[PDB]
């Protein structure tokens, strides 16, 4: 009687940790939700042949607002598993619904499993050097969100990177890309011309982490606004001031320019 | 022609991707390093007998001065693997090994796995408000670093949350608790006086993360920084201010003081 949340990883099937899959393949009964983020190397069908079990997935209102009524229940009398993609507690909420267990005296587990926080070390940039984290979302509506914009500003000062999720609507199939992240920050920019995201910003693309051969691209916004990355899920990373090896690895690995060799220390 | 970069995860055996172990399996040959860090819940034994390979240990020298004399040669002809912990090019230096690849016209790959820069997402924190990070490195000599506290105190200065990673002599097999970070803090307090680190500033000790039985506390210095929170690897976590729902967890799951509830969101 017992509630695991496992990570299904980044891309694959088989980006799931061998501990997930023994466990996986050992519960009773398998839930799985696919809205926080997109898994484009697989399918729903693959991974339930990958741990032989029917698995049954929950959309953002049945997890947000009956997670405890489709999912606790079951978690009492036999062992549930909760699949998520990349790391299952690395989306803000979901850490959330490990207090909803207790209070519902269902005892939980977290099996890791490859997350963007951490796949970025990828592109060559200094993880430490990371600073705060944020979303660029779709505008709706008259609302036109902003907060991201700030949060670089904030990391740029420090001379630290910002790492930015793109924003995704699953059940509209929707996937942000990189370069609709980077129009949207043209604008904010001219909205609070703060100086923080122009044509001349470097930046660092990397799409479809955890596959084999992702595309991992850096730049000025100016030249890449404007290529083509590939299929989502996409990530933009906005560097700070940059290490010689830190240059050296996007020019060598990412085909950044080779200008950005010169640090102007 | 090709070399691998595997993560091997963040506790034991089982902590690599199932498409990390699957790869590693049709390599001709397997290379690890465990001087970066280690697997504190395995050993070489459990991992030679799950990968079903002989794996050749390098030291740090022979990674850093001979990688293209040891490694590189073999992945002309075959197919190589280069097993680190946690998940590769995290560690600040493998990344220009990718480099060194490519100078040797062999194309690299890299297989991710879990690592504690998104494993910490089990202590309930939010992801997005972790900043820069650190390492609390040992005092010797006349030598007595201190920069990690500086870094704590402008990330809290901006409401973010500090990952703290404790030293480790990877070769000696030695880890530094977080009783003794806690208490170099204090030292370190003590000196540049600035309301930084206290008896009252609340942490969060992650112990084994990987492990199904891993330690999460929080609480107040005063009281933890003398409480056994079992065997290594010890992760150290200084928040800005909390969001009620990471306070509640902190309660809920680490057992934090409902102190905090008040005092620190
Ligand atoms: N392989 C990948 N490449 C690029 N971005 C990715 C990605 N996997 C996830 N993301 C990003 O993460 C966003 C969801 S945020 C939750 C993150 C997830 N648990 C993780 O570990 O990554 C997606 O909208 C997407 O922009």
């Amino acid at each position: 009687m017992v509630l695991y949340f496992i990570g299904l990883g980044l891309y694959d099937e088989r980006d799931i940790t061998v501990k997930g899959l023994e466990i996986a393949k050992k519960c009773d009964y398998v839930f799985a939700e696919f809205y926080t983020s997109l898994m484009a190397g697989t399918t729903l069908g693959r991974i339930q042949k990958l741990i032989g079990k029917e698995i049954r997935v929950l959309s953002r209102e049945d997890v947000e607002l009956n997670f405890e009524n489709i999912v606790l229940p079951l978690a009492k009398e036999n062992d549930v598993a909760f699949l998520t993609p990349g790391d299952p507690l690395v989306a803000t909420t979901h850490a959330e619904l490990r207090i909803r267990a207790k209070r519902a005296g269902v005892e939980s587990y977290v099996i890791h499993a490859p997350s963007i926080y951490s796949a970025v070390g990828i592109t060559g940039l200094h993880m430490y050097k990371f600073g705060k984290s944020a979303t660029v979302a779709y505008p709706e509506g008259n609302w036109f969100p902003t907060s991201y914009y700030d949060v670089i500003k904030e990391n740029a000062e420090r001379g630290l990177h910002t790492l930015l999720f793109l924003d995704i609507k699953a059940e509209k199939r929707m996937y942000m890309t990189a370069n609709e992240a980077m129009e949207l920050l043209l604008k904010v920019e001219d909205m609070k011309k703060g100086g923080v995201f122009t044509d001349d910003t470097l930046v660092v693309v990397l799409a479809r982490a955890g596959s084999l051969n992702p595309t991992i691209r850096a730049g000025y916004v100016k030249d890449l606004i404007r290529e083509d990355f590939g299929d989502p899920p996409h990530i933009l990373i906005v560097p700070g001031k940059l290490h010689i090896v830190e240059a050296e690895y996007l020019v060598e690995i990412a085909g950044a320019p080779r200008e950005i060799l010169r640090v102007n220390v």
